[PDB]
């Protein structure tokens, strides 16, 4: 039986929030540049992935991704500048969010899990959420609880970090294209990978300050932050692992049986 | 090679649009009730998958699908009460189509198909589209051109429709999890319709007029507009060819290499 | 005593309104282009004509019209491209309708009837109205019904559309400047229609999708999308008596005293 | 041959635009309760009539009006609480501008008056002025001017204000239904004034200083903020020769042929 | 100890709010040109100025001030075309005073008054607080009690206007960068204004309209609407004593123990 | 002279804007709870300090302050459930920005620099740059150019981090009325500062990921998310001659003479 909310019919779905304590997840991606060697729908790939295993295991339901998100930065995606990275505007991906929420209360679904896959969309989805509280607030709903999450923070643990980060760890800014986001697409979607294609360069480094008009020169030219040179299959599925289980065992306490 | 924009590199993306007469098809589509025996994400399914064909004979690029649409309305979709349907506020639509053609045209493309899958899109895409033309104006850009489409509207032959329907024609607005999406998806999407479940009621009528807030008895219970019993993965193949066939034409007339 | 609000008092108003069962009515029309031979305010004039008939005829009373309404579109208002012609954003439309809305509710009126004269207007006055109701329930306020109508959707029985059209019916798109509107202005305003200068061209027909920017190639010099050269004072008779006793019949209905 | 847009013809307002000074006019009131003794749309129907008689002296066209306007003010119109009264968010009526403006200059028009008629407007209007220039500029028109008064305003000669106020003029600000507006009233719409209703209560008096939520008991029970005992139709016909010449003399300063 | 709320911590603002009868007030002023004499933050200086006095007589509390307000007008300020002069959009301003309010009522505030500094903001901040208020309404909040003044309306009496202007005083609108302002300057602020700057220009005129894109050539040179040349400290402390005991007594009689 | 824009006179700052190479700072900053010890304009306060400093030493100006900034989070500020913090929202901050920016480049000015000093306005800014660098294209602008930054990450050498933290530094988002941010204000402004109500709780942690509505047991009670116990004068006094130095130095680099 299918995780996700667009594979089901409505009374399923209706039979599921019927439950009472039905978990809905939202994965929250981008179309945006990712390097020489891999493709553009990388961060709602992910999300995707990650919420749907992370459903197996809990008993969750997964609605359809956000395929658009904010504008991607130098410091954290390259930049907006790239061909292909196709962005919204903030109050537009705010309004997205703001719109399902209110939907889903209406349904009377209590419990949402936004699991974002583009760094740049956080502070709008974060909004997006405070406005939809707010209103169901205004009709006297104040049960309507959400958890949001960026799925790479759940990647902590010191052993595994040492695999993929050899000579250490320099943020999860700096990896757009890396071994993070590479090595998970290796180890799920392979032919959207080719790893010959990566352009090694060193982890991209700026200044304490940001620039608009945003300079292309301060980017690596393939639109990398990191490279993904050492990326595997192996450290993807490390990752994803450490992911599912660190995500489901974060759910199950937020949102009990 | 894809024909999705989501599964190339930036690279190739970049090289398509500078051969100069690149097309690009946006599916945009709901997540809505389709009744007790076909799942909610027709409406996005049966574009894209339009879109893969025509984009397959043509030459052109498929973006990420717009998967939540305006508000389902009781005369083409049964109505916004029902569960599951998540339904955008119409700024959020427009908004969202707006972005997508500023970035598109940031990009150097000049040709967009917007390819309609849920029937109360069409106003809210259309301002989208308008918008965005007015800010290109506003920059000196007049040789952006959209196309613009429900896939529905070209199947037009009266023998055709006379296969589909043999009872008669019941209007697109309630072909609503009728024979035509059933049919396309029993060609398409075999296990996301179990026929067995379909309800066989009579087509829906209604006064000519319209009553707010939404009222259940006045849709029938089911959801669907009107009966799916008929459907059958042969009508869906014929609606698949029909539609790709005269789409595909009409793309080469208004976008000529 | 008038039937039109804007004619009243505050205490003459405030009274029918105390009465409980006081029903309003909103005309919803547009300044558009209708041809060489007759005026832009069409829109306006025939919605508030029928609705001042109806008014007189159910014991309701009439808001001052919406004299503005969304773009034109070319299959079923020869397009925005006109001169004279003078179109309002979806926002601007659909909160102009909110804002109504949320003041007569205020007011304690609980029952409005939209008649919409403009056939583009119709999906931003639906969002306007549920924009509306979704504020008044923010204030625990459900009892707010709203009707809503195009007043030739009334025009609908087969022996009146014979005796209306001896050669055949085609169809409210391309009923722009044609013999529906301009009978029904022989009958209203004669004054402001000029017969001999109607232009008979055959009747507008489009390919199954559109085209931005518009081309004006595709509409009919004039503006019209059918000759109204058959038009008559008797045929705008025999619409203005059926629409108002169809109109009338249905709020009675929907709205009973 | 008419002065209203509404009652040409498109080719009729294009010709005239096409002549190369054409000027526009657009009356812009409100809705509003006016006292016990007078209607509720007196606000479009006086700036109307003077755009009428103004625009028949100097060749000019008159718009369809603004019916709906800016929220009633206690100090100025007696406050938003009373029935009646149907009030627009100030987005709105500065969008309502915005549009009008964007489509007139679409057309190729460049010169247009504003004739506001109630009080609350203006800085709504000027917003809507601002919005609308500051678009055209982005196109490179900086030949777009517009002329905005509230016709009040040209009542300035000490020998008409003596006529009208013999004790003392006190201010624009609540001459709300009172002398002023009666006497326009009693020449232009005497049916719609009925003078034995006239509550004379003594000239409302504020604080200086403006409290909300707007306390009812604050404003004078009528409604009025000043008595329309002394008004008449000779006062009233002697006001509008005043402002019709008035505002025809400055339009040709502004607009010369 | 301190009447601003910024110079508290959370706690001491906690316990004055915890109360009961609290007053805070929010200074409402503009950066804008002020003539060759005076410097451009003027409209917040004052407002603040007098705010502080009033609270340490009254014991309310003072909120950080808004720093920019709406567009100068001609009229009233000079005019939007002068450097310095840093304006927000209608739309803007109103949002700001409408999420503090909703932030103010969210910490059990119930009692505000807005001092208004600068000319052009008050219809901006009148729409903030009503949709602050109608917002308050949905949670079923009615106490929430606001008082807004322009600070300059409270130097009424006869005989104090006698003292400041003994040849006669000329209007609220041409007091910009002229004799109230200055001498409110030299009393509180003597090192921000040099008299020996002040260009002697006679009082502005303008006709009964207004005219976009602003005409420069229609405000005097300097930017100021009238002429601060008896502009004195000893007039700046009779202006400042007649205010803070005015609006202290004003508030005092709104929001009393 | 002052380096305040509100200080100049317009024709002083016209002056300054006309020399060619003028940088113009903004300080954007926060009412915000910080602990017992410490008022609740502290975000405001110390980046103003800074970019004074800083402006004169290079010859640049500074704009008033942003008062108010986006909503305090539980991460990095605490959460916006606690009194005092007095949160904007999402498009009202973005606008604000937006808005000035629109403002100084009508000057003629080219060159700004965004001071942030509240860690949750930074997308918000981001935002308002993109939106108002778009608006200057529409004009042909291209050549407006900001550099944003948050004057924290200019405290970066690990000898300074040595100097300050013996004990070890532990990250920018939980230096939420700590060590930083109380010895800059005592260093500043001591008298706004107790140190002896400081509670000295262990550092905030929190698991990887946000929930909403905020759980206030997940934020020390303080609302501090580290112990300023050890802040001192020479720490703050080291920290501003560090932040000092740097920002001149990379404005320099960035806006050379
Ligand atoms: C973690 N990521 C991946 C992405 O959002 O592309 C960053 N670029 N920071
Ligand atoms: C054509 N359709 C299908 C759909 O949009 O769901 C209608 N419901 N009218
Ligand atoms: C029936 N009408 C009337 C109108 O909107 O002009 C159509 N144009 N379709
Ligand atoms: C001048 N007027 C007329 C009106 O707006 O109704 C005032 N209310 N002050
Ligand atoms: C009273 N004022 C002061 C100001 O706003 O600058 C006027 N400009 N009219
Ligand atoms: C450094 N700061 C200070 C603040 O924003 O209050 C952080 N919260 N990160
Ligand atoms: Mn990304
Ligand atoms: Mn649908
Ligand atoms: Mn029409
Ligand atoms: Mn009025
Ligand atoms: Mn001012
Ligand atoms: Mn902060
Ligand atoms: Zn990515
Ligand atoms: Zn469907
Ligand atoms: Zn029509
Ligand atoms: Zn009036
Ligand atoms: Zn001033
Ligand atoms: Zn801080």
């Amino acid at each position: 039986k299918s995780v996700f909310v667009g594979e089901l019919t409505w009374k399923e779905y209706e039979a599921r929030v019927a439950a009472g304590d039905c978990v809905l997840m939202l994965p929250v991606g981008a179309l945006e540049q990712h390097g020489h060697h891999m493709c553009m729908n990388v961060d709602v790939l992910l999300p995707t992935a990650v919420c749907k295993r992370v459903a197996e295991r809990i008993g969750a339901l997964v609605m359809p991704g956000l395929q658009y998100g904010y504008k991607s930065q130098q410091k954290s995606g390259g930049g907006n500048h790239f061909p292909g990275t196709t962005s919204l505007d903030g109050a537009t991906l705010t309004g997205t969010v703001q719109d399902i929420i209110r939907e889903l209360a209406r349904h009377g679904a209590r419990r949402l899990v936004l699991m974002n896959g583009h760094y740049e969309n956080s502070m709008f989805i974060v909004e997006g959420i405070d406005l939809a509280l707010r209103e169901l607030r205004y009709a006297g709903i104040q049960d309507f609880k959400v958890v949001v999450l960026s799925y790479w923070d759940f990647v902590k643990d010191p052993a595994v970090i040492q695999q993929l980060y050899p000579e250490g760890f320099l943020g999860w800014d700096i990896e757009h294209g890396g071994v993070f986001e590479t090595s998970l697409m290796l180890a799920l979607y392979p032919d959207l990978v080719d790893l010959d294609r990566v352009v090694d360069h060193p982890p991209a480094t700026f200044p304490p300050y940001d620039v608009f008009p945003v300079d292309p020169a301060r980017t690596p030219a393939p639109g990398t932050l990191s490279s993904a040179k050492t990326a595997s299959r192996e450290k993807g599925e490390l990752i994803l692992e450490v992911c599912v289980q660190g995500i489901a065992d974060a759910i199950r306490e937020e949102f009990p049986p």
